[PDB]
């Protein structure tokens, strides 16, 4: 632990699976700062992949979760209502999306990929928002995770970038609906981060070199660089932020054409 | 008939229910300016409320269409490959979203109603898109209606809001596909058109720029931009057709509070 | 002449240098769907270069101007009081930055060159629209000119950028001012038309949804819709007109790095 | 002093004229955090005004600066270059335009009035980027101020929305000419905050009513807000943010219409 930042603050971080991403570079941020964590697990099969990340942390709590499962979603919030009695934070990292559509055009999506990939990854938020509000008694920050996708037509994305439109448009009217409980809720856009020695996907190879070269800091995203931003917005550094979506992308969202 | 812009132009209007609908001032812009259009009616239960108005505007093929369904979508389709050949446009208007969710908070919004929302309003435009692709072998011009309310927050409009703000993400995506073949994919997003709409309207008419509602023939007018030869450079554009009403970042001082 | 669009309704473009502008690809189109038009040229030095462009759009009345000299805007409009007593629409198409700023950094510019390119390329529109208003005595409509370096960077766009932002932000509030006589104000946010500038184009080209450049007759459309009754609808607006590269995120995989 | 994020990291405050402004809000917030700050005076006369602001923060370099003027400007760069050898962050908390023309209509502004508005609320912000840039020598963070108006059009604002636009676009073009040396220039788009227990404008009582109880945190942004914000501008916390603006307003720019 490297500071107090988030001294006294209880939050969940729903998709932390590895030490690879978003959520991961969160939790190790908050807990850095003191805040005292659940970690969500998708089921019994993965507590065994959570428990050591958890571990490391220095978590005591971890949950199974599936949000695509409402009863899942209850269950969670029951056992931290229970354990806690009210809750600071939240974090949601979770997205879904058939990866073989990602690889053809947008404009030949499935419904049935259209329906999952914003069950998953749009309206769970809103979900959970609704179960968080009860517990989030002396306010709090809600906070997810979005992508220029959203805003502009990037490789490799189709439907995810319909779907996080959707998200960073309900951080807007969610916000609406918890600010008179001093309840904050907003996103992070995160700059591309590599997860993977290889992915094996040459769209993501580019997308990362592409960011990589022609943001303003001519560097990628890091998970610490996500991290600190989601210090602002879960402590109270962030009380005066809501309904927004902060770039964390070293500057590529200011970019209209190339670096020269 | 008014003029020519639409001479020669076939395309088919999804969401005419009535003569005060956005699809209708759309229509009867097209239809005054030369277009040949299909009207699509939801099933022959309904056929004789599209009737009139199709005889009205001069309209000689209407077909069925329910947007949920992929057959029915596909079916019109093919009617109209089989009737024309060929197809220069398509106009999507039509939203659905439980009427009861809008009048509660967005953060209680069901999982139905999303989804269900979402299918009609935002993936139907997609699935639509597809099928029109085949037809439109000389480029051609696709159109969907948005609202203020996916950039904004907008009391009551909840689950429509993100609804919108996916459709006016789809309409990006879109363009960047159908674009190849010369197809243009474009949004306007509509001012509330002359309870809870009437606040809404009164609303727009203080605080708009122009002091005055939209109308359907200010919605009509942008559509014969984008959907006729003089939209032709404009594509992934959702264009504001509401007398200026996005661009006050607060209530008039000089209008009463409602 | 094509149409009838713009009949009965008189206006003034500015900017009209060569056959190559924006403004002219705008006034060849109001020209041809009826506008009486009016062009502005620098000086009477300058004259002979207009003189050929009006007399090919069958323009009899050109007015000289400079739009950094209040005084010499003031007599321009006085001009058009006294040949039209009343006015329609003016376009505004000119911008100034120094060539060689542009060249360089950002970070490097010059409060003269700052200044200058602002008073040029923003205020004057402002000033413009407050002479061209008691003139508007029956609504009308008033358009500028923007870039997609307003909205996000654009390499060696520099001060431009800044104040094609201001620029874009004064529409706004105009907007306001002038809707309450019913005058629209506009922008056309356009794509490079068809060294620095090629590189531009041919990047616009490869990575726009279309797959080509904007050209005048692209930018003519637009301004047809928003200077005419068809736009009566929209103000405050920017559209962009640039085969849709204003959705675009990065540079389209299947586009070659130049 | 509450805590350490601004530990080691020197910088220099423009605008700081009274206690009650947001670069008093931002002085405080990172003065409090471990920052060593210099405070810019306008000229002799007001260095009496600045010296207590200063003195109860524990500033021990005060500078004059009149932004108009590139030599008094330089001149501050030369002193802190004397003083320091290198700067860690800038906050540049300046704006000007003719008050009489702000009750006015936006169309009738005069050419005198628009230059100096933007030589002052937007030129000097990219002069003193220029200055800094040398100095910068270990990476660090530019921050302007900035506010709705430069997005929609606002009551009382008239040319600085137009200037404030012209700023926001110049936090992007900046960012990418000081990015590569890890410089973030970025903006906070601060809500409207009281400075005067009555103004005598009723626009401005307006203004402040207005967002209080139709944004979505129902309640005034604080100094304190935007000092939070600042922090995570200013210290590693927004190390991955560049070209930003970002709202620090309790949720304003969301509101479409109003709270029901």
């Amino acid at each position: 632990r490297t500071g107090m930042l988030m001294e006294g603050k209880k939050g969940v971080i729903i998709g932390v699976a590895n030490d690879k991403s978003l959520a991961w570079g969160i939790a190790k941020a908050v807990c850095a700062q003191g805040a005292e964590v659940a970690l969500t697990y998708l089921s019994e099969t993965f507590k065994k992949r959570v428990d050591p990340l958890a571990e490391s942390l220095g978590v005591k709590l971890t949950v199974p979760c599936d949000v695509s499962d409402a009863e899942s979603v209850d269950n969670m919030f029951k056992v931290l209502a229970e354990e806690w009695g009210s809750l600071d934070f939240v974090v949601h990292a979770v997205a879904f999306s058939d990866k073989n559509e990602l690889k053809g055009r947008y404009v030949d999506t499935s419904l049935g990929n259209f329906l999952t990939s914003m069950h998953i990854s749009c309206y769970s938020f809103t979900y959970i928002a609704s179960k968080a509000e009860p517990l989030m008694t002396n306010g709090g920050s809600i906070l997810t995770l979005s992508y220029y996708g959203a805003e502009k037509v990037v490789p490799h994305y189709n439907v995810m970038g319909v779907c996080k439109a959707a998200l960073e448009a309900s951080v807007k009217y969610l916000a609406v609906d918890l600010g008179k409980q001093q309840i904050r809720v907003n996103a992070i856009s995160a700059g591309p981060v590599r997860t993977l020695a290889s992915s094996g996907i040459s769209d993501f190879h580019y997308i990362l070199t592409w960011n990589k070269y022609n943001s303003p800091l001519r560097r990628n995203t890091t998970l610490d660089d996500v991290g600190g931003a989601a210090l602002y917005l879960l402590s109270d550094l962030g009380r005066g932020t809501t309904g927004e979506t902060v770039h964390v992308d070293c500057g590529y969202h200011v970019v209209g054409m190339k670096s020269v």
